[PDB]
């Protein structure tokens, strides 16, 4: 759970930039491999062999590809290997799924595959996909993210950027992409992921990143640190040359404002991203609860409290994930929306997260499983969960709501801080009391929280001070 | 009924609104209730200070530049044509309509903030571009973008005011020009508030050139020149005034702009309200609330509401959620299910949700805030459906008076009202009330009386209600 001082500073910075909304991703081929990297020599082996060349002797693979286009006067043979087959091997990394889950608004990529767009759709995120310059003219309304496919798309291989001659003229043929990228480079913090210094195309991509020093920003790029001891037909002299050479790569990236984030293995990347996610989600609050009745609370008193709580979370900079429970979810919605439109300059519709809950069975899944998948997904978008009331009618009598407990379990199992408010009674009280029954188990990560949950579980707790105590708890948890 | 040309404009803009490609380009006239500006009078004293006269100076752009040249400063000029000028800005009826409608793109050369202010009052989140720097980043989840091409009363020092700045605009404000050229080939503009006495009209129009292959047809409101003389005119001078306008009209075409001619400026809001009335026939307000469901099982009723709302989205309608207790949550879930069912064909814009009143205010009782909420939300719709409608009151179940108030607001404003009496309670009361005086409630659509009658029977068969409602809405369209 602890990283380098350099990685640690990157985590702190990118979390903050995710919160402000200026975080961006630039994705290379490595991101579309569970491996995390690509062997370019092997990909071009056959193209070179068809020219009487060999990737062992040819170190300029961009020129080899161009020679292939020249000799056959056509892009198709090249396109089959480096675009068509290359993209069918694409697989979503763990790092890929994390980045698609986070509320990152801007994805740039030179990949041809559809993994980014596909993952966004799976996570119920409406994507504005820019596959060609024409797509840049109009903005998809209410999009959750924009995805720039700089070099085209497997969907239209004829329009993809594949070989040297196209790279050389990209600044004119695709001026719109370059202009958009230059704007994002001076307004956003990029995470470059999936790039290697054996990428034949790297220099072309990096040369597009120049901006006036007055406006230059600092960005980040994952790189695997070269291992110490030999590889293949190498000796300790060859190993040390391989390593010290990498120091010049790292310094070169600074030209473009890019700071290398070194990892010893590609498997380290998803762990760093998970840490970023967990720290970032501490400001996204899941509201769990439902009510057929309100017990020691008057209904309008309860709904008014829920409304005010939701509004305050928005006004204090939190994102609210609505559990959509009966008799609670409507007040969550109305409270958050009231705050949003109170100050449409400051707050945003992004601060209220709503996704439809299951209504009907499917042929493949019972309502049983759709509900559990819904709760897992919604809690997955949050870092803290508040539990309120929680009761429903069953065979004519009021019972504590099992679905509220299930959300509680999912949250605990996944590291989401659980904050039941026992003063609201019912399942919230049942859960608060249960936590206090084993403080060494339930309050390991935050021992100071036992006292707070105990005060808020007291049925005679002062209801006017609940909101401010919750707010102080959430700020300390962050 | 309007002229054939105006009628064709109405039909085209309604469809472009529905498609989401409608745009507005607002001139000074839109910020005056009269609909026009007297430019010679605005510059009268500027000219007098240079020893000139607006009676004899026909080029007011140059007069303003001469004022800057003489004083080596735009301070005096800016006071008259920016400060005082924008202080007299008033939202016209045409302004209010265009701010109401779901137009995504507003361009303007006005300095005032009437568009931005109206959008917020209408609970529309605006992305306001006052400077080229603002163009780099897009406000997420915006309901509209507003381009202030010539700057803003907010930062007078950065506003476009005089000839020299116009001449270099294509360089200093290149971002605005590039964005406009993209919108001109992607959207259908309505130019409103411009006259051919606008000293800077040529500067504005010259920015509208695009390759013919990509040129679209736009529209521009213009007041037809009157026949009768005015101000030192006889019938020769008045006929000269009129025939000159024919060349203005023809000239607009080389920019792809078709003049929409009106006899009076007051005709503009009438054409715009006809546009709104027709456009809104695919926006459905769902009125209803329920503490209990009577002869319906609770999950049966919520399932019906869910399916109805989903079906509305899937058949191309926008759903305005009344947000009633026990009904609004199913409206939301049904619509959201449809939207994310096929997120490439359906959109989040098909569900309209705005907060309802919770707390009294020092200037408005809760009673007033509720009425204003209902008027605003019904104002967004052309058809309103009424379902159930009951609440708890002094310990008992009563029919929901709010549902009837929403019914009355709808009827008073020309919104088609479709109560489903089979859902009982207030919806049944309103269905029976309409059926008791068909002469008054079914004037516009006589065939609707039969449909309401079959849906009003408490014993009516519930399996095909949604299918019947959708057929009714399609005919109303
Ligand atoms: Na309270
Ligand atoms: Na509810
Ligand atoms: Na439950
Ligand atoms: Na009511």
């Amino acid at each position: 759970v602890q990283f380098s001082a350099e990685v640690e500073a990157f985590i702190r910075t990118y979390v903050k930039d995710l919160e402000e909304g200026v975080a961006a991703v630039f994705a290379g081929a490595g991101l579309s491999r569970t491996s995390g990297f690509v062997n370019w020599s092997e990909l071009l082996r056959e193209i070179a062999e068809e020219l009487g060349l060999s990737v062992e002797l040819e170190h300029d693979l961009i020129s080899v590809a161009q020679y292939h286009v020249n000799k056959n006067n056509s892009s198709t043979g090249l396109a089959r290997k480096i675009l068509e087959e290359f993209s069918e091997q694409a697989e979503p990394s763990e790092a890929h799924k994390i980045l698609a889950r986070l509320p990152i608004r801007t994805y740039w990529t030179t990949n041809y595959d559809t993994l980014i767009e596909d993952s966004l759709k799976e996570n119920y995120r409406v994507a504005d996909i820019k596959r060609r310059t024409d797509d840049l003219i109009s903005t998809r309304p209410k999009r959750d993210a924009v995805v720039y496919k700089m070099h085209g798309d497997v969907s239209s291989p004829g329009d993809a950027i594949l070989y040297k001659a196209q790279y050389e003229q990209y600044y004119k043929t695709h001026e719109g992409f370059v202009t958009a990228l230059s704007g994002d480079l001076i307004s956003k913090t990029f995470l470059f992921i999936g790039f290697s210094f054996t990428d034949p195309n790297l220099d072309y991509i990096l040369s597009r990143l120049h901006v006036p020093e007055k406006h230059r920003r600092r960005h980040y790029c994952f790189l695997r640190k070269e291992p110490s001891l030999p590889q293949g037909n190498e000796d300790e002299a060859g190993a040390m040359y391989r390593q010290r050479r990498q120091e010049h790569h790292i310094r070169d990236l600074l030209r473009f404002g890019i700071q290398a984030v070194l990892v010893n293995e590609y498997d380290d990347i998803p762990l760093i991203l998970k840490e970023i996610e967990s720290r970032f989600l501490k400001k996204t609050i899941f509201i769990s609860g439902s009510a057929e009745e309100y017990g020691a609370w008057d209904k309008q008193e309860a709904l008014n409290f829920v409304h005010i709580l939701s509004s305050s979370l928005v006004k204090n900079g939190y994102r609210v994930v609505n559990g959509f429970g009966w008799g609670i979810g409507s007040a969550v919605i109305n409270g958050a929306l009231e705050a949003i439109y109170s100050k449409p300059d400051k707050y945003s519709e992004e601060q209220l997260i709503m996704r439809p809950f299951p209504q009907h069975s499917s042929n493949d899944k019972a309502l049983s499983e759709l509900w559990d998948e819904y709760r897992q997904r919604m809690i997955g978008l949050s870092g803290i969960a508040i539990f309120l009331f929680g009761n429903k009618l069953h065979d004519g009598r009021i019972v504590n709501a099992d679905g509220v407990r299930r959300e509680f379990q999912i949250a605990q199992e996944t590291g989401v801080v659980v904050l039941p408010l026992g003063v609201t009674g019912y399942m919230a009280k049942e859960l608060a009391d249960e936590m206090l029954t084993d403080p060494s188990k339930h309050f390991v990560r935050y021992p100071w929280l036992e006292k707070e949950v105990a005060q808020l579980a007291d049925l005679s707790a002062n209801r006017a001070n609940i909101e401010m105590k919750v707010l102080e708890i959430l700020k300390k948890l962050g």
